[PDB]
């Protein structure tokens, strides 16, 4: 009945609330300070896309209305490319939520449910044999604490995950990507001056690099630049973080490549030199738990590239699943095994689907095969909105488990490919629709 959670982020704080109100004694430890303590100057955090499946996880926790109150409705996407004014491409919605706003709400929810939360305390080591762990603060205190069940919700660099290696082989494989990212900020004045639409997701596509911006209720926007770390050996002058040696270089790059975005980025030079360049990676594990003693949740279990906007959504789903299993199972070891069996297939799937979105960020001309496929898929979905559901729509706008969206997507892509092989005018749409009904079962099977 006792549980210790490391990491008061999105997954850890949600699972604290779900367990605490299910009668667990919950202690939650966080390395950062309490964002609920009002200071004189609020810091900036990123805005995240919350999709239907994440919103539904919050509804099960009884916190959806709270979060929605501070979330910006995004009705569609606005693509910005030179030579056209952007116009809204309508989506059904995606909510833009501020990370720290969400976190404060989750924290209040966890505490209201009876969890004890401890801030400014980082997990440094775990001794599984002696079931003790040690927390450290900046005051030099080294706090040794006893634990029964340990939930690692401590993010993509999990200290819990690292500790688990000492006692079990996690079968880790880290796959890195050549793009990094940089977080930047459009202020409310700038967005208003350039009439940036608050109720939309904004994209600046540019072949091998790109910017995406999500809104905040105060009309500021957080912008993410995705760009190669280094210029390719054979394409040595192409843009990369390696060339952008300082803020002035960054400014010249934005001026040249993102002319209409550069004016909105007032602290670009500042932001570029301070904010570290983030890495893109996928980490996969064969095992998420050590018997009944510890389990990994969210980014701690399954780091993924941020290209389908689903990491937080997955983490919130994870929390719901972990608390469901901990209640309905015989013992903790069985719960953790069952949890891993449910969610690890979903995690691998979204990790893969995220990478597939990522690889499209290319200046390579799209193969006419892939183009005809997508165009044919659109037609089929129109004719049988029943069965043929585009995979992105299954992921982003439904609650269908990721593994099942990936499976239906495979059946669908395969059908499209055999149909398109060897322009669309020669393709018999009746023959294709016949194959769609023969090969793709309705959702009710
Ligand atoms: C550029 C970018 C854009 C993204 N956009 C989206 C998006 O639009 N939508 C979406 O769904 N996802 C998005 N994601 C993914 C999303 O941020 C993560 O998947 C999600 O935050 C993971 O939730 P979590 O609780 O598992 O981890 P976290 O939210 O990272 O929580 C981990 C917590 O543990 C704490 N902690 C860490 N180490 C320790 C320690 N040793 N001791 C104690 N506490 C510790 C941290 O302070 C933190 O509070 C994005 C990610 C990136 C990088
Ligand atoms: C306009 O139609 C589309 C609808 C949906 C998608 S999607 O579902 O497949 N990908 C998605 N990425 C995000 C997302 C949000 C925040 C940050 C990031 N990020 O890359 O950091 C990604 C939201 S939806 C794509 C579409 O066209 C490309
Ligand atoms: C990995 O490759 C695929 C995987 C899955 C599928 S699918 O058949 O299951 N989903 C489909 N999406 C579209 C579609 C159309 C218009 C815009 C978008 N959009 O991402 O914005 C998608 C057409 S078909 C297709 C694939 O390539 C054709």
């Amino acid at each position: 009945r006792q549980v210790t959670i490391i990491g008061a982020g999105l997954a850890g704080t949600l699972v604290a609330r779900l367990l605490a109100r299910n009668g667990w004694q919950v202690n939650l430890f966080e390395r950062r300070p309490d964002p609920r303590i009002e200071t004189g100057a609020r810091g900036r955090s990123i805005n995240l896309a919350l999709a239907e499946r994440g919103a539904h996880a919050l509804r099960l926790a009884g916190l959806e209305r709270e979060v929605l109150a501070e979330a910006v409705m995004m009705r569609g996407r606005m693509v910005h490319v030179p030579g056209t004014p952007p116009n809204l491409q309508p989506y059904e919605v995606i909510w833009s939520i501020n990370r720290d706003r969400l976190n404060r709400i989750l924290l209040d929810g966890a505490e209201a449910a009876g969890a004890s939360i401890h801030f400014n305390l980082g997990l440094d080591s775990v001794d599984f044999a002696r079931q003790r762990l040690t927390l450290s603060n900046v005051s030099g205190e080294r706090l040794e604490k006893r634990f029964h069940l340990l939930i690692g919700a401590d993010g993509c660099n999990s200290a819990v995950r690292q500790a688990m290696a000492s006692v079990v082989d996690l079968g880790e494989h880290l796959e890195t990507q050549p793009h990094g990212y940089k977080e930047l900020q459009i202020t409310p004045e700038a967005s208003a001056q350039f009439n940036l639409e608050p109720n939309a997701l904004h994209i600046w596509p540019h072949g091998d690099y790109m910017c995406i911006a999500l809104p905040n209720l105060d009309r500021s926007f957080t912008v993410t630049l995705f760009l190669h770390h280094q210029s390719p050996a054979a394409q040595p002058a192409s843009p990369s973080f390696a060339q952008l040696v300082d803020g002035h270089a960054a400014r010249r790059f934005f001026q040249r490549q993102f002319p209409d975005l550069s004016p909105m980025l007032d602290s670009l030079e500042q932001d570029f030199e301070h904010h570290p360049t983030g890495k893109l990676a996928t980490l996969r594990l064969t095992t998420w738990h050590v018997g009944g003693q510890a389990v990994l949740l969210g980014d701690a279990a399954h780091p993924m590239v941020p290209f389908h906007g689903q990491g937080m959504n997955c983490a919130l789903e994870d929390a719901v699943a972990l608390a469901e299993h901990l209640q309905s199972a015989a013992d903790n070891a069985s719960a953790l095994a069952a949890f891993t069996a449910q969610r690890q297939p979903d995690a691998l799937a979204i990790q893969a689907m995220a990478l597939e979105n990522y690889v499209e960020m290319s200046s390579k001309v799209a193969s006419p095969t892939y183009l005809l496929e997508r165009e044919l898929g659109q037609i089929m979905a129109q004719r049988q909105p029943t069965r043929f559901i585009p995979r992105y729509s299954m992921v982003t706008f439904s609650r269908l488990p990721y593994a099942q969206a990936m499976a239906r997507g495979q059946i669908q892509e395969q059908l499209l490919k055999f149909a398109v092989a060897n322009d669309l005018t020669s393709i018999n749409l009746d023959a294709v629709e016949h194959e769609v009904t023969r090969c793709l079962p309705p959702l009710s099977h």
